[PDB]
């Protein structure tokens, strides 16, 4: 709901932190030959029947953010993400809320090479939380056909968790995928 | 005065021209495990994430000319899922119902559920991510939540709230019914509580 630094939710008491991440890596692959897939985005479907990122609760005392990120990282996808370390290079933005409940969110990014988002696919149907926390791995479509609405637009209207959708969104803008007005297209696209 | 999508007997779908045919289908397995140790899956069912953005039942297009509705439908979960669906079934016995449409398409569906072990559902899972259509038509697998979290609304009631492809959300209710997982009254409930 509210942007805020990430030193500055550190300081802060009686907050409940979590932290998620988006994992990509570009690809040479077209849908149907002529729609290149351009980049592969992995999100999950929760079991709340919820899209979001893969993350969770980080409970700061104990441990840091990266640590208690790492650690649902491997639960929930599996030990192909033992390989991958995402580190504080990989944060991005936090932001925080009040009501319902005092809550921080931490959103990462980090790229990889397209055969480590294999692997981690490959790997994810033997994660702990498969088929329970985790009803399965999806990749977000980066195009829009051409009805204007499948692809990218249709996908927005599904149901996400929390602030899950501004980062995608947040995502988007800053690996310069979209510009600005074609964000605005595919919001307004979504839209009807 | 024009039409709206309705419900078809296969007979007489597959006896007209200028409809498309498509053939999609529900693969399930009874399981015991249980989310946070308390709410029972009771079962799994597949469904994916198209190319498209929206959620659909593995499946698509079938030319009623050149081999049966079962065939197609079998040969389309192959380059969907991979190679284990060679080795699945499918019969009559697995057809369920077809719907008509006209609106900017003119296309028949046909829905099909079929059980299979929950051995056989996992390897399907695990293989899908090497098919054909992986990254491509299979944007990934998803298991359908059927409990209804402490909130009321988490699992099976916001999983509806999602984008679902044509008549697939209509397919995914019949079998909720027709399998024995909820009642009417528990259905018009979940349906309640995801328009909440």
């Amino acid at each position: 709901p509210r942007n805020i630094s990430r030193e500055e939710s550190l300081q802060l008491e009686g907050y409940k932190h979590a932290c998620h991440a988006l994992l990509h890596a570009p690809s040479q692959a077209k849908l149907f030959d002529r729609v290149p897939i351009r980049r592969v985005l992995l999100m999950m479907m929760r079991f709340d029947g919820r899209l979001g990122f893969p993350g969770g609760f980080v409970d700061t005392r104990d441990i840091s953010l990266e640590e208690g990120l790492k650690r649902e990282l491997e639960e929930e996808l599996g030990p192909a993400l033992a390989t991958v370390e995402v580190t504080e290079d990989d944060y991005r933005s936090s932001q925080v809320r009040e009501h319902p409940q005092k809550c921080v969110t931490h959103f990462y990014i980090k790229e990889l090479k397209l055969e480590e988002i294999e692997r981690i696919e490959a790997e994810a149907v033997n994660a702990k939380d498969h088929g329970l926390e985790v009803m399965g791995l999806i990749r977000v479509p980066l195009y829009t056909l051409r009805d204007r609405v499948g692809g990218l637009p249709a996908f927005l209207c599904n149901n996400f968790i929390g602030n899950s959708k501004s980062q995608l969104l947040y995502a988007l803008r800053s690996l310069k995928l979209l510009r600005e007005d074609q964000i605005q297209e595919v919001l307004k696209a979504s839209h009807r």
